[PDB]
């Protein structure tokens, strides 16, 4: 698995930018920052751009790691306790402002209405109100290995993780596909529409409002996946280096269905199996393509003291426009 | 329609990176020139940059032109006799970087295997050789999933100021009910004969999609058809068809001009027109974009290349 080690001179030129940024946009709420963040991430670096570009068309590894990053933890202050009635944007502007402009270079960066007041730059941190929770926000529980959104036609396609602190050294899990594990017969069952995924909770048109015929098109195409219960395939794209949609939690196996029960239990063993403990500390960015690499966290002790583990996360999608229909406007970028 | 007229220092910047590249790269066979495009195309006027992103974004206009580009008539040189065996790149090589870069902005240059020789810059100008004309619009390749999101075309002449046509969905015209309809997958479009499967079951897709409100749309006269007994949906077609027709709009691409086409909210036609068959003909270059390189790739024959088929 490729990654790239920045050299202090980098490290201190990133920070800069980052800064330099902070300081002339005022927040997220900025449509210009937006607008301005590809010409801006072209401000980085040469080699994290190449390196990144790289990776994007190589669509080969399903993740890797740029490491090194000066995060100043004077500057980013204590582990907030909630994410609710923070003041926005908060003094690690610098490092949520670092992940949009890698985001634009793999692609843009789009958020989940529901989701931590719809903010394009997630926060991951222990809450203790959470914490008999299987999420971001979690501690306690074991994030089991996933793809992001399995089920959803427009989940995204690379997820970024920036560990702004990550004391106690708490791994992330990410597995990809060893192809050569799995026989030829598997591979084209897998490749077959035999697998019910079911929607998350959140996403459930039910839980958000039945207002109006504005709202009631804007969940229509989830509405019909969860009336219809479409099959699908849990691997596509090129039949000889595939892309996968696994979350053993939410996938139906059809019980008459022996040939696809026997191939997602031969797939399944192999991911597990294949599964990699990859420890994003304080100044790594963890980079994950969704459709070749699943993802999880380890259960850990937080300490609700504002020493805590700390991740910034950001969401990419490839194509803005193909989600449109679950957006209230062109301009937003958020789904739901 | 929102455009941009570059000052002439804009023009001047531009040609100057145009040709520093021209010399720097090889040709678009160039691998890490395709790497670089997008690092490549931040260094061009940051007012055309932004102009461009606000396009993209906005998701208001089916297309815009920027204007003014300083392309140097002397060294492009005569307009060719044909596409075919043709040696690349020509002379004209600054001019289809230019492009290539702009497609960077908007996504990722892509093209067709099959189509002239499967180049990523194709040549639009009269042929001798491939000569009552019909006035026909399309969206392009509107029957295939992996269709182009953008369309870029850089007018390197246009003596007699030959329009293209381009035409966008008035919606105030169409009832709920139509809409409604149109959106529904009751619609067949035919395909194109312009380890190789692909030939999926392509059956009856929606024709309007997206926003219910500001919808896009997949539109090509000539290969739709629909089931003769659903008489809901072709009474909802024509309503589309009379809206899109009698709203259709001519813009010249003259020289200096690149005219942007998005795919989804335009369709677009060429006008018939007199040709000299000299080498002062008319002579545009297109780039096909796909904001989604990966989505394709099923249809792609290895991860690196950028051609479908
Ligand atoms: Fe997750
Ligand atoms: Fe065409």
């Amino acid at each position: 698995t490729p990654s790239y080690s920045l050299t202090p001179a980098e490290a201190s030129a990133v920070a800069e930018l980052t800064l330099e940024l902070a300081a002339a946009y005022g927040s997220f709420g900025d449509p210009v920052l937006l607008r301005d963040l590809p010409r801006l991430a072209a401000r980085l670096p040469e080699g994290v751009q190449d390196f990144l570009r790289e990776f994007k068309l190589a669509d080969r590894h399903g993740h890797t790691v740029i490491r090194g990053h000066d995060f100043d933890q004077r500057r980013i202050g204590p582990t907030p306790d909630h994410w609710r009635g923070r003041v926005r944007p908060g003094p690690e502007f610098p490092e949520e402002l670092l992940l949009m402009l890698y985001s634009a270079l793999l692609g843009e960066p789009f958020g989940w209405a529901t989701q931590q007041d719809g903010h394009l730059v997630h926060d991951i941190f222990p809450i203790r109100s959470h914490e008999n929770d299987q999420l971001g926000m979690g501690s306690k529980q074991l994030l089991t290995w996933h793809t992001e959104d399995a089920f959803h036609p427009y989940r995204s396609d690379y997820l970024i993780l920036g560990a702004l602190r990550n004391p106690d050294h708490v791994p992330t899990t990410v597995g990809e596909l060893d192809l050569s594990s799995l026989s030829a017969e598997d591979i084209d069952v897998l490749f077959e529409p035999r697998y019910h995924i079911a929607p998350d909770e959140s996403h459930l048109p039910k839980n958000n409002t039945i207002a109006t015929e504005e709202e009631a098109a804007r969940f229509a195409t989830i509405q019909r996946m969860i009336d219809e219960r479409p099959l699908g395939p849990l691997l596509y794209g090129s039949r000889l280096d595939p892309y996968m949609r696994l979350d053993p939690y939410f996938t139906s196996v059809p019980q008459d269905d022996t040939d696809a029960r026997r191939a997602y239990d031969a797939l399944f063993k192999v991911v597990d199996s294949g599964m990699r403990e990859v420890v994003a500390d304080q100044g790594d960015v963890l980079f994950i393509d969704n459709h070749r690499a699943v993802h999880g966290r380890l259960p850990f002790q937080a300490r609700y003291d504002g020493t805590d583990r700390w991740l910034k996360r950001v969401c990419v999608t490839s194509d803005l426009r193909r989600s449109r229909e679950m957006r209230a406007t062109s301009a937003t970028r958020l789904l739901g």
